[PDB]
């Protein structure tokens, strides 16, 4: 009873040097802490919410695009079947796309009314520095580990852009809105601020129950990855898993510790702001790596490209945990093996390989067919300027095989042995 209604990890900052202290990020990132509001956040660092005020967007992009949801609006606790007598995992929302100048006044009209269905703004991008520059640099007044670029931040690393990881998301909630249950990308971490004026509700389960909750959304019809659900707490009661629930006020920040599964529903007039973080410990390359590999079982595009990104933070970043170095020395040694057992079948079958090289701010290659990363060893068609990535199989795959398909080779052998090489353990 009152281990499975644990309390949430909070903290309040009575100052600027609290909030830079490194025992704020060994509170955040313990793996025994699954979430953490840290309440005042916004106030304690000075932080001028009033940038991210519905006001001042429309000012700044009124006529930016806005993702819609429409939804029933419900208790926080509740999500009934059409019938209106059984609660249901499956959480359904028609999309559909407004401004943020329309969903501003629906959102202060709203409010009005209050002095059935809703809408709710989402996914809102906020990535072009020169529309939205105020903005994002008052998100450089947070402790490295939380900014949206830091060199300890694996997405700071990836060379090009992640829309809603390594670039700022927004929200804009009237009461009602649901965030339906997930796990990041790639269990990735994640940072939430909430705009306000109003609370948001949050539910949060540790990451080592996911597989018991994947197994309820499989039992009930919805897809785990990818599907919109909504879980039935007596269910999870039932199940003796620990459910984390708090409300998340104006101005606090929430830090989701990676792997969590969590859902959250607006229960006031708010925005909130979001993007990804990636620290460099052991626990969340591993995370990070297992979902890779899963995602890849139930072909599922993996976002974040992670052979990509241990190669370049293997060129740049000095790790001095052990235990992360050994990962990811493994995952770049199980790379080099790959690539050389793809140049050696190709010049078996006597086909050419054509170095190409690597470009400033190129893109990771995924295939067309089945989203897989395919790093290094490309296999281009032409589709109609425009060429098509595939990986080794899709290519082998083709009716013709490998006639008319270019084999494009970005990094030599020599390349990566000694990027490899040079990858040492910091004292
Ligand atoms: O505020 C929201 O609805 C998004 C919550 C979320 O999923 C996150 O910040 O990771
Ligand atoms: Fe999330
Ligand atoms: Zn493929």
């Amino acid at each position: 009873r009152e281990k499975l209604n644990p309390p949430t990890p909070s903290i309040y900052l009575e100052s600027k040097r609290d909030a830079f202290s490194p025992v704020l990020l060994q509170f955040c990132t313990d793996p025994r802490n699954p979430i953490t509001v840290i309440r005042g956040l916004a106030g304690s660092l000075r932080l001028n919410l009033g940038l991210f005020s519905t006001k001042t967007l429309v000012e700044a992009s009124g006529e930016h695009t806005v993702e819609v949801r429409t939804q029933v609006q419900q208790p926080s606790d509740e999500n009934w079947d059409l019938t209106g007598t059984r609660q249901i995992w499956p959480c359904e929302s028609s999309r559909s796309h407004t401004t943020i100048a329309k969903y501003a006044q629906y959102q202060a009209s709203s409010f009005q009314e209050s002095l059935h269905i809703i809408k709710f703004g989402t996914n809102i991008d906020l990535s072009d520095a020169k529309r939205w520059k105020p903005q994002l640099q008052e998100l450089l007044k947070l402790p490295a580990f939380m900014r949206v670029t830091s060199t300890g931040n694996m997405l700071s690393h990836v060379g090009h852009t992640i829309l809603g990881m390594n670039t700022v998301q927004l929200y804009m909630k009237v009461p009602g809105s649901r965030t339906p249950g997930h796990q990041e990308n790639n269990n990735f971490c994640s940072v939430n601020i909430n705009i306000g004026p109003g609370d948001c509700e949050w539910f949060a389960v540790h990451e080592h129950y996911w597989e018991t909750i994947s197994a309820f959304c499989d039992r009930h019809g919805v897809d785990y990855l990818t599907g919109s659900w909504w879980p039935i707490l007596d269910d999870l009661y039932a199940s003796n898993i620990p459910v984390y629930r708090f409300v998340q006020r104006p101005g606090d920040l929430v830090w989701i510790n990676a792997g969590t599964v969590h859902w959250v529903q607006a229960t006031g007039w708010c925005n909130n702001i979001a993007w990804n973080v990636g620290p460099l410990t052991a626990y969340q390359y591993q995370l990070a790596l297992e979902r890779y590999e899963w995602n890849e079982v139930k072909n599922v595009k993996s976002i974040v490209p992670m052979i990509h990104v241990s190669w370049n933070v293997a060129r740049t970043v000095k790790i001095s945990d052990p235990d992360l170095f050994k990962m990811i020395k493994f995952c770049l040694l199980q790379s080099m093996k790959h690539c050389q057992v793809q140049r050696e079948s190709l010049v078996r079958a006597g086909k050419k390989i054509a170095y190409q090289g690597r470009v400033k701010d190129e893109p990771a290659y995924y295939c067309n067919e089945c989203d897989v990363e395919v790093f290094n060893i490309l296999f281009v068609t032409s589709e109609n300027n425009t060429y098509l990535v595939h990986c080794e199989g899709c290519a082998r795959r083709r009716s013709a095989g490998l006639q008319g398909v270019v084999v494009l080779e970005q990094y030599r052998t020599e390349e990566l042995a000694q990027a490899y090489d040079a990858f040492t353990l910091a004292p």
